[PDB]
């Protein structure tokens, strides 16, 4: 049974990256002792505490549900009652780091290529009823030069069954950047929310992650960078409610522009479908073709 990964056969290489309550190991699976086995991405637990055991679980069996070109594969989990989720191992690591590397190298054409996988896997995942509520560059992984892949879901949401959000009562992490308005405010994530976040990935990939203009450098600058921890989100939330928006990055086309700041409307039903985004992206490429 080769989704049963023995712990004592993973051998650690090195490590790929960790926030708040996990961590992602590059490991060779190697039960031949020889060096030989599979090379393999881990993901576990840092504190691995009832509460967190428990989401996730919730985690991996999301992700084993999701099959799709742009989303990283499922492997299998090793039980030592502590888990960890086996996955492939993406080797160009992630696009954050990636673009930031090679940064203009990457033209126009290919960024779009990446924004076109980046929107499919969405579209797909939210037909799971599944709200990632992280979707920025540096969840976002390299498979090669004509493949990315969204590569983390710790995150990630399933709606109820009755409702088209999910309301997070005691949030944790929260990138508050890349939030929508009414996520900020009332801790509501949608597909809707999403979409929002996609428009600021399209701001990233289009300013060739410049540090000096990240999505928290600009906003910082917008509120004043005198404003401090939960002042932070009050004044971003005063903002975005008066239409203050990220800037065009430079030598962004036109109609790249417009789709970051349609996701970014205040008006939940006024943003567009992944769906919608994905036909379009790939219309634009075809013209630039
Ligand atoms: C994206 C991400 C989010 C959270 C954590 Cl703990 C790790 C990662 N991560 C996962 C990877 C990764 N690299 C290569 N293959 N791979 C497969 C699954 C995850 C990965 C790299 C990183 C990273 N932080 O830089």
């Amino acid at each position: 049974d080769p989704t049963q990964f023995e712990e004592r056969h993973l051998k650690f290489l090195q490590q790929l990256g960790k926030g708040n309550f996990g961590s992602v190991e590059m490991c060779r699976y190697d039960p031949l002792q020889d060096n030989t086995g599979e090379v393999v991405a881990v993901k576990k637990l840092q504190h691995s505490t009832e509460e967190h055991l428990r989401d996730f679980e919730r985690e991996i069996e999301i992700l084993k549900s999701l099959q799709h070109d742009n989303i990283v594969k499922y492997k299998g989990v090793c039980y030592s009652r502590n888990l960890k989720l086996i996955m492939e191992y993406l080797p160009y690591g992630s696009l954050r780091d990636y673009l930031q590397k090679h940064k203009e190298r990457i033209d126009h054409i290919k960024l779009l290529q990446y924004t076109s996988q980046i929107c499919k896997g969405m579209e797909y995942l939210g037909t799971k009823r599944y709200i990632h509520r992280d979707l920025a560059t540096r969840n976002i992984l390299v498979e090669n030069e004509n493949r990315v892949k969204i590569g983390d879901f710790g995150l990630t949401k399933v709606l109820p069954q009755d409702k088209e959000y999910y309301k997070v009562k005691e949030p944790g992490e929260s990138p508050i950047f890349w939030y929508a308005p009414e996520s900020l405010t009332e801790s509501k994530f949608s597909v809707a929310s999403d979409v929002w976040s996609f428009g600021v990935v399209l701001y990233e990939l289009f300013t060739y992650i410049e540090k000096s203009k990240s999505p928290p450098a600009e906003f910082m600058r917008m509120i004043g960078n005198d404003k401090q921890g939960q002042m932070i989100v009050f004044h971003l939330i005063e903002l975005l409610k008066n239409n203050g928006r990220l800037p065009r990055p430079d030598g962004c086309p036109d109609e790249i522009y417009m789709i970051m700041t349609e996701c970014w409307n205040n008006n939940v039903n006024q943003r567009p479908s992944f769906r919608d985004l994905a036909l379009r992206v790939d219309q634009i490429r075809d013209n630039m073709a």
